[PDB]
């Protein structure tokens, strides 16, 4: 059974729980899946601390409202294994700072980054390196924007293997997709991202029905007339948009869809869709609540993940260390 | 409460005169006025790549050395830096309130890119953080480093201040202290590059375990000047060789540089290269006898290890602790 690591920031849209997060809720028996809510990554920006702590505890809900079963999966908050840092900072000592430099599109040079920029958003490619390492990692889901990420691990992995012996796994990415791209609302053509300055591009799992109605009310159609609601991903951007976002929640094909919607408005495909979303995630929302104010259950959850993921990672940071040189700690 | 002593060194060689009089001697001196905490940091000498038993190696004899010099396991804290997760742990957590300009403008991180050039790597860029990490977490007071080492103690005093003007008073801000004397004793064939551990080039280095027959040797080449006549004056600029000797002599005997050039009016280098070898030899010879009992005793050196890190390990956790509180982190369920 192939080990899988997946990062969650604790600070989710439609397109990342119909995209990848639906998927490997149904794959947790099939996969060894690890889910690692990384703070330590989390304070590279600075943020209020008590917002933090919270959205941590919101982080972990989510994933247990989205299906994640801490019986079948591993899922545990970063800082709570001390292993995430120890081998992070070992793995610096194999990381040149060429590579690092790299990665912020080299303008690492420049004096607007050394007077801005901390260390820790300078330094936290090794600190996912070490994530994905401390597990033999065999697979890690990432989207287009974590390749260079994946990548740097996977080059630490050969390089440290080649000098020291097969101590860690060689990641590899998670190469099939599932869902479909969900695209933003205001711009069909642009996928929907977590990330976007314009909110009313994104639905959010944990917006309430009425502000999602709003905003897929407003999404970007054609100006085709008579309108028809027909599946063209070329010239019908919004509408094939909006036909992919009501088949991936209702599972009905887009030819069924076509023939539901001949001769209707464009108003009228809108409402269902809206009605769709809206109902899927009132489901999702109800589990949240359950889950989140169980602090607890909540409790109980990160105590046991935490201890499942220290008996993984202390092995290989044992490994690690003992193939480096250094002394062990007598017990 | 006694206010409290934390000072490292990496295990990448035998400690040298320079170590001892910029460092070590401060810290047995402090052991009984303050609280002390000495540290093998292992995890900062793999910033500079070596033989897996080399390390290994390495560490014992930086252990043993300390032992052999009068660092005391029942006076002071002495453990190995890997030993104690906390060191990384708050080393990852202050990358985040230290800026990358105060790193890319560090005089070590520039030497050793140089001397290390197909080895640049992120742990030497980011040494001062680890360092920081190491020093607050004990709530330390005061640090006994070499000149060499004063930029990164302000970068540490930045950082607990940095840190304490967000979140409260929780670290100590730290103090160096760098001796009068031999703070940064300088090379004997390169007199302006400071005395290194890890010089490939060993008759630029005096190891605290070399005899007096090797002693002699390497004092008698040491590189001096052109004068004529020779003058023993103190003149760093021209007279970089000469000027080392005599600051290495004001340090183990406490002879001012007036008093020693007085001493030495109308006399040639030969004689201060006598004077000097003596006087070295003679610092060393206690620890030279105590040595390799202390390092061939594996029980001892277990134990001290073992202790150490017990009661580093206890201070620790409770700033961590506090830190991880103060960060908004979820703590860990007990
Ligand atoms: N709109 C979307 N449609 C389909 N899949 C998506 C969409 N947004 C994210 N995903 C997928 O969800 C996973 C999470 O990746 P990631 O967090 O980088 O996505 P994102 O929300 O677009 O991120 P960001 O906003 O930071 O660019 C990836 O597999 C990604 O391909
Ligand atoms: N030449 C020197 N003169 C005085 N103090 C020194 C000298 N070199 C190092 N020190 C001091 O010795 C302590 C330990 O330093 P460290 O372990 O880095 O030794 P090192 O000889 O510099 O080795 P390396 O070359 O591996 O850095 C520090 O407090 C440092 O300031
Ligand atoms: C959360 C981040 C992260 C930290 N450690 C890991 C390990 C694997 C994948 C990722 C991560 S994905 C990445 C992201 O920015 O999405
Ligand atoms: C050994 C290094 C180190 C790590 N942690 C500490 C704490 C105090 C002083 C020093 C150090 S001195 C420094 C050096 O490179 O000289
Ligand atoms: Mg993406
Ligand atoms: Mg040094």
């Amino acid at each position: 059974k192939p080990i899988v690591f997946s990062g969650a920031q604790p600070s989710l849209t439609i397109g990342n729980y119909m995209g990848a997060l639906r998927q490997w809720v149904n794959m947790q028996d099939d996969y060894h899946c690890i889910y690692c809510i990384v703070d330590q990554h989390a304070i590279t920006v600075r943020q209020d601390a008590q917002k933090l702590r919270k959205a941590t505890l919101d982080t972990l809900a989510l994933y247990l409202a989205c299906g994640i079963d801490p019986e079948k999966s591993t899922i545990f908050v970063q800082s709570h294994v001390p292993e995430h840092a120890q081998l992070g900072w070992a793995l610096n000592c194999y990381t040149y700072f060429g590579e690092l430099s790299r990665m912020t599109q080299f303008k690492d040079k420049s004096a607007r980054y050394a007077e801005n920029i901390n260390a820790g958003l300078f330094d936290y490619p090794v600190l996912m390196a070490a994530d994905i390492l401390l597990y033999q990692t065999n697979l890690v889901p990432v989207g287009e924007d974590q390749k260079q990420h994946l990548e740097l691990s996977r080059d630490i992995a050969q390089r440290f293997n080649a000098l020291y012996g097969e101590i860690f796994k060689v990641p590899e990415p998670f190469i099939p997709k599932s869902g479909a791209r969900v695209m933003s609302l205001l711009e069909p053509t642009k996928k929907m991202s977590k990330s976007d300055d314009n909110r009313n591009n994104v639905i959010g799992l944990l917006e309430d029905p009425k502000s999602v109605v709003k905003k897929i009310k407003r999404a970007v159609t054609d100006s085709d007339e008579p309108p028809v609601v027909r599946y063209d991903v070329q010239n019908k951007a919004g509408v094939s948009n909006l036909l992919d976002i009501l088949s991936a929640v209702t599972g009905q094909s887009i030819p069924e869809l076509e023939k539901q919607f001949e001769g209707k408005m464009y108003g009228h495909l809108k409402g269902e869709v809206a009605d769709a979303v809206s109902g899927m995630l009132t489901e999702l929302q109800e589990r949240y609540h359950r889950f989140r104010n169980d602090e607890a259950f909540l409790q109980q959850v990160m105590k046991d993940g935490a201890e499942k993921a220290s008996a993984h990672a202390s092995r290989t940071l044992k490994a690690v260390y003992e193939a480096i040189g250094f002394v062990a700690k007598p017990h």
